[PDB]
């Protein structure tokens, strides 16, 4: 499938305790991918302070069409100083490796994979 229905649990930015993917655009990238797939990808709402408590490069999820079964469709755009990969709608937030942090909520969302 193109598409993929996930909920993905939506996390405090002070609780996350691995705060990237990595350290290249590339591997940010395909590690969030692996993470998604795995079910070991969390969500954090990006706010005034957010960002700078986490690890660049950036993965965002953006919204990429204007929602089936609830599921707003979102495609990863990745960040490193400033420089965007991907083009993409508004932000739904920054994605996180999960290791068992307690959520706040849960974003459903279907990934272009």
């Amino acid at each position: 499938k193109t598409h993929v229905q996930l909920s993905l649990p939506v996390l405090q930015v002070r609780d996350v305790l691995v705060r990237g993917f990595g350290d290249s655009v590339e591997e940010v990238l395909s590690e969030a991918r692996q993470h998604l797939k795995d079910g070991t990808c969390g969500l954090v709402e990006v706010e005034k302070g957010v960002l700078p408590q986490l690890e660049q490069p950036y993965v965002f999820i953006k919204r990429s069409d204007a929602a089936p079964h609830g599921h707003v469709m979102v495609e990863l755009v990745a960040e490193l100083e400033g420089i965007q990969y991907g083009r993409s709608g508004e932000t739904l937030g920054v994605l996180v490796p999960h290791v068992g942090e307690i959520p706040v909520a849960y974003r459903k969302v279907l990934l272009r994979k």
